[PDB]
């Protein structure tokens, strides 16, 4: 089954943190990553075409993620607004769709 | 700009609605339509792909729908839960979508 994790789970404010992601499905569009525990558009973070590998910012972008061709998400310098619950949506390739959510806490 | 509207906006049990879909953006891989308000793969009723032009089912899936070319979405012989908000969300080419939420009224 599709999951997230954080490393580390407890995140200090002004440093790093990586989103984990594991079991992705096979044969897939892309990646869509959202701030908060539900997939909303109007807080979508990026979105990652995995045919061409690009990725694009979202209404949430900071300018401080970096999405990998795993799905993975690295944020840096991480500030308070940060905090909380991410979902990651996968889009399969037959449009029948998988989300996961994580969180971390800064501190 | 994105929008959904139901023919007829109120259904008799038993009879048929379309959910009319208007101002598709430009460059979209497919569709995805899901059960109330939100995005939430657990209540996704089909997922579309415009280059295949393959229906694929999801879990709120009836048997009892049929999508179209354009994103609508035909709903024959409606019960009453069918009733309340359907939820379309367009994926588009660089993973940045876009949702939709329409509802009719069952009777
Ligand atoms: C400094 C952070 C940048 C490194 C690139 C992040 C890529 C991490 O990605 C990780 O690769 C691991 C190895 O299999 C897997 O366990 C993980 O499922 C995956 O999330
Ligand atoms: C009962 C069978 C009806 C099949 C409905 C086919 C889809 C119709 O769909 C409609 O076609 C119109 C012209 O493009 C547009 O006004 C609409 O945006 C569109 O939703």
């Amino acid at each position: 089954q599709l999951t997230t994790e954080s490393m580390p789970f407890n995140v200090a404010e002004g440093k790093e943190v990586l989103l984990l992601v594991h079991n992705l499905p096979q044969q897939l569009f892309g990646y869509s990553w959202y701030k908060g525990e539900r997939v909303d558009g109007n807080r979508q973070i990026v979105g990652y075409a995995i045919g061409t590998q690009q990725a694009t910012p979202g209404p949430a972008n900071s300018g401080r993620e970096t999405i990998y061709p795993n799905a993975s998400l690295l944020i840096q310098n991480v500030t308070q607004n940060d905090t909380g619950f991410y979902t990651l949506q996968v889009i399969k390739s037959d449009l029948v769709n998988e989300e996961a959510t994580g969180q971390f806490h800064v501190y």
